[PDB]
DNA sequence: ACGCAATTGCGT
DNA sequence: ACGCAATTGCGT
DNA sequence: CGCAATTGCGT
DNA sequence: ACGCAATTGCG
């Protein structure tokens, strides 16, 4: 974990979302966790009593969102995607089955959206809008949501210390009165 | 493979009662995986890259988890076959406290145990309790019996093998 | 898997 | 007709 | 991160 | 000294 770099505008890196969901955490305001990267786990070894090493295991593409959680007895679900493209946020480094997920999940009414990190802000977009890119890109054309748009279709998010990244007070802005 | 043990795991047994839930849009949960700090990753330009050494850290989350109806659904499930009693041996302190969190925010919070030949559902506050008693340098268990009115015997099926939607159907909201 | 170099192709 | 924004893809 | 072994409580 | 209960050890 000695990683001496290097810069991101900006993840950045579990230190921006995750502290600030450990912030939420600490503070009784949301229980909001990042669900963990899912390898197939083939081969592993026991060396010197404890502890294992796996020796070989490949990456699974996950099902679900990136993260979740309760706040005030809801259920919270979201990806996390940021952009150094200057332009425009790719909509490409989606996949297929986080979008069909976010969808089940708003089948039962859930707070399911996207916090996305570019053009040197970050913006919250609802899974709504997201939707309509989506199918933009699924029918045929567009596979980027250029600023005027995202600006357009999203709400930006203040980034401060302490919550560093404070998306539940937009959650809060609107969808508890 | 899959299941070294006398009886059927239970692993597959819920996250196939999950997968029920999930096509017919009844409701959404899956399981957190397990948690590895991956440590190197050789990446051959046909084969999919492999991960060569990695290490398991163990998360506090209480490794269940989605949305039903609107409301968060929580729990866990550990599984005990000595017809003896059950073991608390198995949930640790961090999922304790987390689904203490849990419960402290309104959110539904099951434990499931598929001890003595049945599939307990244990509500939260009763776990807690055990695991009081047991703080308190008592019952490091729940003795065969005990459970069995502190949890309900959930509705082991066909189409969803351990049923518990319709016990947290009852509870709530009806 | 990702950044990020390579490359495409829209736009005017 | 050519630039520079959108995409692809290849490399640790 | 388990089932085979260990030991201690306690008729 | 066993059921039953708790606790090392590395597969």
């Amino acid at each position: 974990k000695r990683a001496p770099s290097y810069s991101n505008r900006g993840m950045t890196l579990e230190d921006d979302l995750n502290e600030t969901n450990k912030y939420y955490l600490t503070n009784q305001i949301a229980v909001i966790h990042k669900k963990p990267t899912p390898v197939q786990i083939v081969n592993v070894h026991y060396p010197k009593r404890s502890a294992a090493v796996i020796k070989e295991a490949y990456f699974k593409q996950s099902s679900t969102t990136n993260y979740n959680g309760i706040y005030k007895g809801r259920y919270i679900d979201f990806e996390a995607k940021e952009t150094k493209n200057k332009t425009s946020f790719p909509l490409q480094n989606f996949h297929d089955h986080q979008i069909e997920h976010m969808k089940q999940v708003k089948a039962q009414d859930g707070i399911c959206f996207v916090i996305i990190s570019a053009f040197d802000q970050v913006y919250f977009l609802e899974a709504d809008k997201l939707f309509y890119f989506w199918d933009r890109k699924e029918k045929n054309g567009r596979k980027s949501i250029r600023k005027d748009e995202l600006e357009e279709t999203a709400y930006p998010i203040s980034l401060g210390y302490a919550p560093r990244i404070d998306y539940i007070s937009i959650i809060e802005q609107l969808y508890f009165s």
